[PDB]
Protein backbone atom coordinates (compact mmCIF):
# COMPACT_ATOMS: atom_id res chain seq x y z
CA UNK A 1 0.00 0.00 0.00
CA UNK A 2 2.70 2.44 1.20
CA UNK A 3 5.91 2.83 -0.82
CA UNK A 4 8.86 3.01 1.00
CA UNK A 5 10.57 6.64 1.19
CA UNK A 6 13.19 6.04 3.02
CA UNK A 7 15.83 3.25 4.13
CA UNK A 8 17.83 4.32 7.16
CA UNK A 9 20.42 2.33 8.45
CA UNK A 10 21.87 2.28 11.81
CA UNK A 11 25.44 2.83 13.26
CA UNK A 12 28.27 4.63 15.14
CA UNK A 13 30.46 6.99 12.84
CA UNK A 14 34.10 6.06 13.25
CA UNK A 15 37.02 3.53 12.57
CA UNK A 16 36.63 2.28 15.79
CA UNK A 17 33.39 1.48 15.39
CA UNK A 18 33.48 0.48 12.01
CA UNK A 19 32.52 -3.42 11.10
CA UNK A 20 31.22 -3.53 15.00
CA UNK A 21 27.58 -5.60 15.82
CA UNK A 22 25.77 -2.27 16.36
CA UNK A 23 27.12 -0.96 12.08
CA UNK A 24 24.71 -4.31 11.01
CA UNK A 25 21.86 -1.83 9.56
CA UNK A 26 24.66 0.52 8.20
CA UNK A 27 26.28 -2.37 6.38
CA UNK A 28 23.11 -3.23 5.06
CA UNK A 29 22.19 0.18 3.68
CA UNK A 30 26.21 0.14 1.91
CA UNK A 31 25.31 -2.90 0.08
CA UNK A 32 22.14 -1.69 -1.24
CA UNK A 33 23.53 1.38 -2.14
CA UNK A 34 26.53 -0.42 -3.91
CA UNK A 35 23.86 -2.80 -5.68
CA UNK A 36 21.67 0.33 -6.69
CA UNK A 37 24.34 1.83 -8.07
CA UNK A 38 23.41 4.82 -5.41
CA UNK A 39 26.26 7.37 -4.11
CA UNK A 40 26.33 8.18 -0.84
CA UNK A 41 26.99 11.82 -0.02
CA UNK A 42 27.93 13.87 3.56
CA UNK A 43 25.60 16.45 3.92
CA UNK A 44 25.75 17.92 7.04
CA UNK A 45 21.87 18.84 6.84
CA UNK A 46 20.92 15.47 7.66
CA UNK A 47 23.44 14.75 9.78
CA UNK A 48 24.95 11.65 7.85
CA UNK A 49 25.45 10.50 4.44
CA UNK A 50 22.77 10.08 2.36
CA UNK A 51 21.95 8.30 -1.38
CA UNK A 52 18.63 8.60 -3.68
CA UNK A 53 17.53 6.62 -6.64
CA UNK A 54 14.41 6.55 -8.65
CA UNK A 55 12.25 3.72 -8.20
CA UNK A 56 8.51 3.11 -10.10
CA UNK A 57 8.61 7.46 -10.34
CA UNK A 58 9.13 8.21 -6.85
CA UNK A 59 12.64 9.15 -4.72
CA UNK A 60 13.27 6.70 -2.41
CA UNK A 61 15.90 7.67 -0.38
CA UNK A 62 19.19 6.45 1.82
CA UNK A 63 20.68 7.47 5.05
CA UNK A 64 23.44 6.25 6.96
CA UNK A 65 23.24 8.27 10.08
CA UNK A 66 26.42 9.78 11.47
CA UNK A 67 25.53 10.85 14.77
CA UNK A 68 26.55 8.76 17.71
CA UNK A 69 23.80 5.79 17.85
CA UNK A 70 22.01 7.49 20.42
CA UNK A 71 21.31 10.37 18.43
CA UNK A 72 20.46 8.86 14.88
CA UNK A 73 16.97 10.56 15.65
CA UNK A 74 18.29 13.68 14.89
CA UNK A 75 19.43 12.65 11.25
CA UNK A 76 16.07 10.86 10.36
CA UNK A 77 14.07 13.87 11.90
CA UNK A 78 15.71 15.92 9.29
CA UNK A 79 15.60 14.10 6.63
CA UNK A 80 12.14 12.89 6.67
CA UNK A 81 10.92 16.17 8.02
CA UNK A 82 12.38 17.98 4.97
CA UNK A 83 10.80 15.61 1.91
CA UNK A 84 7.58 15.20 4.27
CA UNK A 85 8.21 11.62 4.56
CA UNK A 86 5.47 9.77 6.99
CA UNK A 87 6.48 7.14 9.52
CA UNK A 88 5.20 4.40 7.03
CA UNK A 89 7.06 5.17 4.15
CA UNK A 90 10.27 4.48 6.48
CA UNK A 91 12.32 1.02 6.89
CA UNK A 92 14.96 1.28 9.61
CA UNK A 93 17.90 -1.67 9.57
CA UNK A 94 19.44 -2.34 12.59
CA UNK A 95 21.39 -4.97 14.58
CA UNK A 96 18.92 -7.46 16.62
CA UNK A 97 20.02 -9.26 19.62
CA UNK A 98 16.75 -11.54 19.95
CA UNK A 99 17.89 -13.70 16.58
CA UNK A 100 21.13 -15.01 15.96
CA UNK A 101 23.48 -14.35 12.92
CA UNK A 102 22.32 -15.46 9.92
CA UNK A 103 18.38 -14.59 10.42
CA UNK A 104 16.84 -11.63 9.12
CA UNK A 105 12.92 -10.31 9.83
CA UNK A 106 10.51 -7.45 9.25
CA UNK A 107 8.41 -5.93 11.97
CA UNK A 108 5.89 -2.51 12.14
CA UNK A 109 6.02 -0.78 14.74
CA UNK A 110 6.99 -2.05 18.66
CA UNK A 111 9.63 -0.67 21.20
CA UNK A 112 13.05 -0.37 21.23
CA UNK A 113 14.16 -3.06 23.17
CA UNK A 114 16.80 -1.48 24.49
CA UNK A 115 18.37 -0.44 20.74
CA UNK A 116 19.34 3.10 21.91
CA UNK A 117 19.19 4.08 17.95
CA UNK A 118 15.59 2.80 17.73
CA UNK A 119 14.31 4.41 20.87
CA UNK A 120 15.85 8.14 19.83
CA UNK A 121 13.86 7.41 15.96
CA UNK A 122 11.01 7.21 18.18
CA UNK A 123 11.52 9.88 20.56
CA UNK A 124 12.58 12.16 17.41
CA UNK A 125 9.91 11.12 15.02
CA UNK A 126 7.02 12.86 17.59
CA UNK A 127 6.94 9.36 19.15
CA UNK A 128 6.08 7.48 16.61
CA UNK A 129 6.91 4.03 16.64
CA UNK A 130 5.52 2.77 13.12
CA UNK A 131 8.32 2.72 11.27
CA UNK A 132 9.51 -0.63 9.72
CA UNK A 133 12.26 -1.89 10.65
CA UNK A 134 14.67 -4.90 9.30
CA UNK A 135 15.83 -7.09 12.21
CA UNK A 136 19.64 -8.27 11.24
CA UNK A 137 20.50 -10.77 13.94
CA UNK A 138 23.42 -10.19 16.09
CA UNK A 139 23.19 -13.26 18.55
CA UNK A 140 22.94 -11.98 22.51
CA UNK A 141 26.03 -12.90 24.70
CA UNK A 142 23.62 -14.58 27.74
CA UNK A 143 23.73 -12.05 29.68
CA UNK A 144 22.60 -8.42 29.74
CA UNK A 145 26.05 -6.97 31.77
CA UNK A 146 27.49 -8.34 28.13
CA UNK A 147 25.47 -6.70 26.11
CA UNK A 148 27.39 -3.10 25.83
CA UNK A 149 30.43 -5.12 24.91
CA UNK A 150 29.46 -7.37 22.40
CA UNK A 151 27.39 -4.86 20.20
CA UNK A 152 30.44 -2.61 20.31
CA UNK A 153 32.69 -5.55 19.45
CA UNK A 154 33.94 -7.25 16.30
CA UNK A 155 32.21 -10.31 15.63
CA UNK A 156 34.31 -13.11 14.28
CA UNK A 157 34.52 -14.54 11.18
CA UNK A 158 31.56 -17.24 11.10
CA UNK A 159 29.37 -14.54 12.63
CA UNK A 160 29.90 -12.00 10.01
CA UNK A 161 29.48 -14.23 6.79
CA UNK A 162 25.80 -15.18 8.62
CA UNK A 163 25.55 -11.30 8.76
CA UNK A 164 26.54 -11.05 5.24
CA UNK A 165 23.93 -14.01 3.89
CA UNK A 166 20.95 -12.51 6.21
CA UNK A 167 21.48 -9.28 3.95
CA UNK A 168 21.57 -11.11 1.30
CA UNK A 169 18.26 -13.12 1.76
CA UNK A 170 16.48 -9.08 3.17
CA UNK A 171 18.70 -7.52 -0.50
CA UNK A 172 16.68 -10.97 -2.31
CA UNK A 173 12.74 -9.30 -0.74
CA UNK A 174 13.83 -5.29 -1.47
CA UNK A 175 11.18 -5.21 -4.65
CA UNK A 176 8.48 -6.33 -1.87
CA UNK A 177 9.89 -3.69 0.61
CA UNK A 178 9.91 -1.26 -1.75
CA UNK A 179 6.55 -1.31 -2.75
CA UNK A 180 5.61 -1.56 1.05
CA UNK A 181 4.63 -5.58 0.62
CA UNK A 182 5.32 -6.41 4.05
CA UNK A 183 2.98 -9.54 4.00
CA UNK A 184 4.41 -10.83 1.22
CA UNK A 185 8.71 -9.75 2.42
CA UNK A 186 7.94 -11.63 5.17
CA UNK A 187 6.74 -14.33 3.81
CA UNK A 188 9.75 -14.79 1.22
CA UNK A 189 12.50 -13.73 3.75
CA UNK A 190 11.19 -15.24 6.72
CA UNK A 191 11.38 -18.78 4.63
CA UNK A 192 15.12 -18.92 4.28
CA UNK A 193 18.08 -20.48 6.12
CA UNK A 194 21.28 -19.55 6.04
N1 LIG B 1 19.38 -4.17 25.19
C1 LIG B 1 20.30 -3.39 24.59
N2 LIG B 1 21.19 -2.66 25.33
C2 LIG B 1 22.10 -1.90 24.70
N3 LIG B 1 22.16 -1.85 23.36
C3 LIG B 1 23.15 -1.01 22.68
O1 LIG B 1 24.47 -1.17 23.22
C4 LIG B 1 25.20 -0.01 22.84
C5 LIG B 1 26.48 0.13 23.67
O2 LIG B 1 26.16 0.24 25.07
C6 LIG B 1 24.21 1.14 23.00
O3 LIG B 1 24.45 2.18 22.05
C7 LIG B 1 22.84 0.48 22.79
O4 LIG B 1 22.18 0.99 21.62
C8 LIG B 1 21.27 -2.58 22.63
O5 LIG B 1 21.28 -2.56 21.39
N4 LIG B 1 20.35 -3.35 23.25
Amino acid sequence: MTAVQLIVGLGNPGPEYDQTRHNAGALFVERLAHAQGVSLVADRKYFGLVGKFSHQGKDVRLLIPTTYMNRSGQSVAALAGFFRIAPDAILVAHDELDMPPGVAKLKTGGGHGGHNGLRDIIAQLGNQNSFHRLRLGIGHPGHSSLVSGYVLGRAPRSEQELLDTSIDFALGVLPEMLAGDWTRAMQKLHSQKA
